[PDB]
């Protein structure tokens, strides 16, 4: 079996989707190619980078990307991580499955909020692996 493809989407491919990609590559790596994108590109959020450093994962060289239809077409699961991404997700290929895993936006808050959301994302990906 070829590896499956999971595509994490948030508003700016900045924070939630970047943490999801960082965790995903570690947790899902044996079975999955992991990509992330956004409605816009805001760059990788500095507090998200710091949050991932605390769990020994470097996301500082991950890319902030717009949604790519070729990746959409080849996705086994598209995961929207916020309301903007979910409400503005482009029309998907008819055979491509999408789920919304909503997480709070730590935007503009203390580092603790990034730690909180980081770890909610970690658990969601761990559960997903074992579905
Ligand atoms: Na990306």
């Amino acid at each position: 079996m070829d590896k499956k493809t999971i595509y994490f989407i948030c508003t700016g491919n900045s924070c939630r989707s970047q943490m999801a990609e960082g965790w995903g590559k570690e947790i899902l790596g044996e079975g999955w190619n992991v990509y992330s994108a956004g409605i816009e590109t805001h760059g990788v959020n500095p507090k998200a980078i710091e949050a991932m450093k605390e769990v020994d994962i470097d996301i500082s060289n991950q890319t902030s990307d717009l949604i790519d239809n070729d990746i959409l077409k080849q996705s086994d699961l598209v995961v929207t991580l916020c309301s903007d991404a979910d409400n503005n997700c482009p029309i998907l290929p008819p055979n491509v499955k999408k789920e919304h895993w909503g997480f709070d936006d730590p935007a503009g808050k203390e580092w603790s909020e990034f730690q909180r959301v980081r770890d909610e994302i970690k658990l969601a990906i761990e559960k997903f692996k074992l579905r």
